[PDB]
């Protein structure tokens, strides 16, 4: 059994938000520390890994670890019943065939209660290798899917840069092509926009601008990306949760685009 | 001669809005105490039913009895042309042959006339039955709308069950199910946020999802919907004016889509 | 060598939204004086031309006389980038085969660069002699857009005609007709909002109502439409910037659509 509540039913919605479009089948494991899900896109380029702390909750709880797959279109359906700011519950059972998804308002006298039709899923999950990274970089996620919105109209490919205090992205395409450049700063005034660069080595990756496109979905929920690029890994984008994550492992191109499995084995 | 005017334009338009996407060609009738409307989907499910009392318009004179044959579709490309705070003026002559609209400001010796060829529509008036309804409630025309829009993901039927104090929508569909249940409060703290409830007999009927959507477009009418349901009669869904109405006849599928033509017959 | 500086990109975007669906590859001509551009549409019915004075720029150089050619709607890919409000330079060389666009944003310490490979355009160039017009007006460019939108929604053609201290717009079509009738006047109170008359002799013009469509998309640049009529030369609309202007000259129809190429001849 099991019984997880957000605080508000927008946060299960702008998590689920953050990766349908990149993936749409995907097996979400409840265990008693937290919900996590694991997802490749067909490409196999692109691993989205969530994470999201019992902390997160108002309330949760599972007897049993629990394995609940799910059609993220059709759960979205369901997610754009909320009022925004209702209490969502996230409920199942033993060897549930379906969850259950109770809106509740605060006005009471006005409960919702839908029924998602669960789905198996074969699970092919990867070990995340613990790595470390050439160059881990944060930012607004605010304005870096500003860069990636604006340079994705001139390539199919933006470059990401890390020299010496120096953020460079570089877009070269048919059209033509644009440089954005961006250097480490704090402004306490107002500190939710500094740029921390933290730079070991010199990295130049090249990514797919559409895989870029779907990554900053996940802007809706934090204020800042962290992202950790090494020479010859995938780069790692992160969107901070209440006490969880939102991850996309992004294989480089090297330009040949490599896939994930190039990387990361089976369970 | 026919001379109604709206004091305000935006009026005659939420009008039309609230049936033009649920039947195209419709005779407006005009007589001496004010303004009807009756017309039937091409399914014949769905009967809409328009009244404008005089009292309804800042001023109106209708000589003698005289209908209006109108493609709705190009009526609301004409009803699009206002200020919306115009004085829209409904003209017409003896066996008239177009329609005449007379938008007026009151910030500028502005007049935009427009002229809407009439158009010959085989009249099929059916009569109405309305015998004492089993439950008839009313709740928020807003509140109302977003139950159906949500549950409209699910199926493509909605079910409303009406029991002591309890009114329960459900949808049953491929990928889930959803049910909200709804209870009669009456609250002086604001009047428009009450539910209204009369069950003299419970009774639960069931209707498609996609009439419904039609019926709630009828929103822009008024900020509260009437429901009147019974077992073997069509349901009425009414938006009201002032000093008028515009009303939905829904024939129930009891499995099966009846038609209303086994409740209504011709004139 | 050339550096032309806007104050505010927000102007280049509009300058070329006024006219980027209307011709497609343009050529900018920079002299040292400002930038001149001049397209006709592929129905040789409409004739774009555009004059940007230094005056219009916070900061403007150009040493040689140097024409640019350029991919409209490439360039606006570009032109939507930034943040509205920054820097953007125009840069240019000797015999450019790209043209440079720079953001800057005076706040911070980033500076975005975009290069737009430019393009090979035959300068089929007219002489303009504008003569004398019978009949020449201004009023609100809002006004005019809603009155163009609103009447083309009944025909494929609108006629304008000028008579006694009365401008009167009319379409006449199949659903059926609109006329909207202005006079000149003024209200100093908002001195932005009068309509101005001054007839030699009165004018009745019929235009097809899709390049008016197009000419209305101008209004971004200024907050009034200068409209000159003659009986038998192109209409010229034209919206005025602090030091230049963007005109459509628009052969009009005599139930047959003249050519632009029937009145100016080539340089």
């Amino acid at each position: 059994m099991l019984e997880a509540k957000f605080e508000e039913a927008s946060l299960f919605k702008r998590i689920i938000d953050g990766f349908k479009d990149c993936v749409q089948l995907v097996n979400f494991q409840c265990k008693e520390d937290g919900i996590i899900a694991q997802a490749v896109d067909d490409s196999r380029v692109l691993l989205v890994s969530l994470e999201i702390g019992v902390e997160a909750f108002q309330e949760y709880r599972c007897d049993h670890p629990v394995t609940l797959g799910m059609d993220l279109t059709s759960l979205s359906k369901i997610l754009r019943c909320g009022n925004n700011t209702d209490t969502l519950t996230l409920i199942a059972d033993n060897t549930p065939d379906s969850i259950i998804l109770l809106f509740e308002d605060t006005k009471k006298d006005r409960i919702a209660e839908y029924s998602l039709k669960l789905m198996d899923i074969d699970a092919d999950f990867l070990k995340i290798e613990e790595l470390q990274y050439d160059s881990t970089l944060s930012l607004p996620s605010s304005e870096f899917s500003k860069i990636v919105r604006d340079l994705s109209q001139l390539s199919d490919s933006i470059n990401i840069m890390i020299t010496k205090e120096t953020i460079k992205f570089v877009a070269d395409g048919d059209i033509g092509s644009g440089s954005v450049i961006i250097k480490p700063f704090v402004d306490m005034e107002h500190p939710e926009t500094s740029i921390k660069l933290e730079m070991d080595q010199p990295v130049d990756l090249t990514f797919g601008a559409k895989y870029l496109l779907d990554i900053i979905k996940g802007s809706s929920l934090s204020d800042r990306v962290g992202i950790r690029l090494s020479s010859e890994a995938p780069a790692l984008f992160q969107f901070d949760l209440k006490s969880g994550f939102l991850q996309f492992f992004l294989a480089p191109k090297f330009r040949a685009q490599s896939r994930i499995g190039n990387f990361f084995k089976k369970l």
